[PDB]
């Protein structure tokens, strides 16, 4: 069985997602459930986006992304299915919450999740994420062929970008555990840096600089990004996912 | 073989106690899955967790262990027991009543007191049976141990008292990811004039962002919501009439 | 065949990721098991999780690996060990003293640096050495990558400095039940020998919580055998606002 | 002289406790004249009995005391308030907020709270202060006693909450005519027929429709109504109070 | 000033009727107000002339009856003032209300109610009854002469009668406190009675037969009446109003 | 001058009886003053009219009439009495016992049998003397009449018998609260049958719908619920037993 990849908005202070994890290993007996998180904010597609896009290059082409960020569900907006060009199958709200996933990965296969034998055969229309985009996660990762979910479409639902201007970005994320701010400006458009979010030293990692100081940086993704050396830069500028200009 | 382990409890995720616990399952059943179902119950929150174990028993396959502890009472007079429901999956938890509704739901066909040392954490903490009696003997019933080694039979596990719907109600649970608002009155008991006028909707998606709308949620208990906001936060809402 | 690894970090749940830790580490290890032990480690905080790693090896099995990275050296001369204890357990953290309670519960039978590239993840980020160094060479190990393979003996790895208990017993709050509000001292029970004088009042000496009145004060020895002080079903930090590090006196 | 009372409670009818309280007005303030508003408040109902005093000020002379007492705080901290109005009327009453529409629809003039013993009676009953203080007060007031001497100065009584009505129009539903079943909204008529939720004709008065028939219409204190004639609306709907939407 | 006798189906569970009152006091200062009723059936202008039938004869000459059942209110429906034959004055709704009364103690003048200087000078159409009613009799107990009031009409309009036949007739009235069934029979048009409503034994009062026991009698009034000795004949016999009666 | 005249009656306020009455007493003696007490006594019963009866001597004016019929024996030989009590106050009801509790609380200073027709409504009607002669006498006796021009002296007026407590009256129908004829000066907690009550000042010192016990106006035993009705809690009627432990 494909490893079960799993991320939401519902939480992990109540019995939810244990329940949608149930579900799963009933379906898909011995299934692997790791969680990538389920502490998306509520209702937030754009934010769960921004989280899923590492994850299949960091996971085994034999695994399913199961992601809800489901504000729609019980409504006419379906759960879609797809498999990349690495050969991982991907379950979702066809809301665009895939959008930077697909992006990394490709859309080699894309079908509307329709078939009743893929669902929890009484869908709570309040719950979607369980009745639909987890049971149809597990029964893939069973190894239900793709083809038996329902329709072919031709492009799964796509979430909007404004890039970063030629240079002029923005604070696309923040590290919560650190305070370290993140902006869409890739490194590669470009040691000191002179920005606005002030003259910030260039450095290989956290620890190039005095405790407390300034440093900008490439992260673990590639894009520009400002910190304080063992210190919240958010919490100092109190900056919140704004701005950014590189001088 | 092994059976699933369902793992609930009020100990948390903020330090490694509960990563403890599932290395002492891990060494008594080698190749244990273990799924948290929460470990966020407020502390001595014995209520809660009930509530939470609710639907455990159908969500989760018939080879199950479902090891819960909510426990201020460990250390004490306070018995674990483990129990076998109709479903035939196991159920293991302090017999203060935390496997009330759960019980409930999937029945009681078996339960026994949790006395045997051989099911238990050898040197058992009394500060923690939660670990030592409650996770080693849900371990030992995964890796198939028989439940009739735990120790003698009694007739019925402590129940947890229920104040029912009368309609007049309470608030029993709060979606405290999005802030919806759970009743104990069953829906099966168009419009609704309520304190707590609310369009009965299928959904959230019905009615206009920051709308109010009334609804049945997964359980099939009328709830309370606003769409793509928190009602509690709007309200101020669990223990807090529906007008006909 | 795979070890289980034993997961601990102060990167957080509020994200993608631990999980794609996680995932990394099943790439290189199909099958593999993994237990989080924690990931709210509060950030740069090496003490705290050493605290949370001491019972760790206890309570795994010995086909395990146990990782853990707090890392505020990422991607610097601070490098990344592996160890193999007494009970045969392996072990992979930043060469910072995180390990040092754990190693001194379960002892160093072996310790090498990781300096081989096989057992990295080949693009090591220096901002996430904790993936890409330690993630990858713990799920390297369990695999079953032989430890010598990793990289250069050395002959202890870096150790936490500790200001045990006195005896006048004045010690401090070493760590806070944060569920519950409980007070845990370094002071060990065995030192003691029903009630207590002490400073955090006359404090009952009690097997567990529930032998004194609900919102009573009461001493006991917690889990891991050291003196603690907490209220029956109530949070003694929140009564007396009493934070880790602080000073405890038990007055004889 | 001497001022009428008017009086308003929640004890009742049925036995001789409202009998006892004129009877120690009348001990107080010979001569006076009592007219009772009611007595059949629900008990401990503040804000009923506060819908119910609201035009006693209009519909009474200046020269009038109005008494009310709905007071399940009595014996407690909260004590007796009696009110010089614009019309120059008095009022006492529990400060509890009883007074409050009485109030806005006449005005505060002049508010102090009753702690003089001399317009108390004597052994004043921890459970009856509605009696040994608000009625006896109202009594030597009555009688003209100065309010200066009834005690402190307070800015403003305690006053209770309105959620009011909104224009999308949603109110609800404030009052129900007892006698007849007729429901009362809080929305005002100033802001032909009715769609609504309880088609209404808009009528002058009840008997422009066929009998039984619904109707809606500007009640006599202009606020929007709908009543069956000769019929209980209420009867009909099953409406309570607090429970209207006037689609526009 | 004249004493004001007052009846309505407003009722007393609200201000409506204290309300009245105070309007009546603010026209007509030191007025003496005695309810007679306010718990007549809602819409039942019937039983209120029943009951106003000896309201005349037990009250002095210096007298306003006020009374107002009145779903015709703000309609075409006057309202009618009366001097009768005893002096006293008479203020209602010219829809039959004053029947009874008006046979019992005549008519010497009626004129209807149309000046607005004896009207609350915003008549609200829902509430003539405290509007005009209530207000007119007001102004007449402070001594307005009745030719103010508006033109004189012949006849005010009068309630038809079913009587009794040679003998037959109906139960008119129970007494709601006590059970008692009264007809339109009068005791004169008839020792034991056999009647259908059995033998009745003809008592002087109540107590001439054992406790529960059926008994016959002449009411207050004159007219023939059923009852139990400490019971309730109605809750026995579950008879209401209107039932024939027929003394064999 | 003239006396005020309170009130009290079976007869009820459903329909004219009682306005009736009040009429005829205007007639007697105009520009009089008639306070209700109540008319909503229930039916035949002295014993609750005697008990709704015994402070009113307390609260009115010496210058009073006291108005009392429950005469379900009118027209019999049951006559009426009229009373003059210590604070000087006039009582008239039936001979039947149901000034009791008042005369106990007020006294007998002097009490006369009404058989002069003069006080009478001439025409008396067996069976609403309460009207014909109980109160055209309260009217005449309030208009001035001498006391002694109403009839024969009697020694005393018939009196209810009592069965005090030993070493559940009435019920607040309007609140639900409990009345017990123990004085609580026979008397911190209570241990009773009507478990353990707190004795309070007044309602309002222990939690909504919690139970409480004090001392009522009239200085008795008392248990009730805040904001609510023990009555409707606990079903008790009128009678019921209790007990201090
Ligand atoms: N009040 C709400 C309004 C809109 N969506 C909600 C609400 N509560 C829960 N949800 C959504 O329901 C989904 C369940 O499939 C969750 O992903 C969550 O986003
Ligand atoms: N201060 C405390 C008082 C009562 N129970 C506690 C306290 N601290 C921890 N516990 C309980 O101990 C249990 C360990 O088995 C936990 O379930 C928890 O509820
Ligand atoms: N602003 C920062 C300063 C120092 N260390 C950081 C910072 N942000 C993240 N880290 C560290 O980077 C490590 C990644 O291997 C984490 O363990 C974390 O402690
Ligand atoms: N059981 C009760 C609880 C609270 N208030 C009460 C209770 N019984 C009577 N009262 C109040 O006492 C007041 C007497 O002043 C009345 O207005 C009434 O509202
Ligand atoms: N719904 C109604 C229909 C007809 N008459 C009514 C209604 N409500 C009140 N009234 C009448 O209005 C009169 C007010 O003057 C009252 O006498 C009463 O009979
Ligand atoms: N059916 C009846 C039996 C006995 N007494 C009655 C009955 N009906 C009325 N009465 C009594 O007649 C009295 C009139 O004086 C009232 O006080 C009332 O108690």
């Amino acid at each position: 069985p494909r490893v079960v990849a799993f991320l939401s908005d519902v939480g992990t202070h109540d019995e939810a997602t244990g329940l949608c994890k149930g579900l799963m290993s009933r379906i898909c007996p011995g299934v692997t459930i790791i969680d990538i998180t389920h502490q998306v904010p509520a209702f937030d597609v754009v934010e769960g986006a921004l989280m899923l896009e590492d994850v299949p290059e960091f996971f085994p082409e034999h695994t399913v992304i199961c992601a809800y960020v489901y504000p729609e569900t019980g409504s006419g907006t379906p759960t879609v299915a797809v498999r990349n060009d690495k050969g991982q199958l991907l379950v979702a709200p066809d809301n665009g919450l895939l959008t930077r996933a697909l992006d990394a990965s490709g859309v080699a296969e894309a079908r509307l999740v329709t078939n009743p034998a893929v669902m929890n055969h009484p869908p709570t229309p309040t719950w979607y994420g369980r009745d639909v985009v987890a049971a149809c996660a597990a029964h893939l990762a069973a190894g239900t062929p793709l083809a038996d979910v329902g329709p072919v479409v031709d492009d799964p639902v796509r979430l909007p970008d404004v890039p970063f201007t030629r240079l002029v970005g923005r604070v696309a994320r923040i590290d919560r555990a650190f305070g370290n701010v993140w902006t869409n400006i890739p490194s590669a458009a470009l040691v000191t840096l002179d920005a606005t979010v002030a003259r910030w030293p260039w450095c290989t990692t956290f620890s190039q600089v005095a405790t407390t100081g300034r440093l900008a940086y490439a992260n673990s993704r590639g894009r520009l990004s400002f910190a304080l050396n063992r210190g919240s830069l958010v919490a100092e500028l109190g900056v919140a996912p704004a701005p950014v200009e590189v001088h």
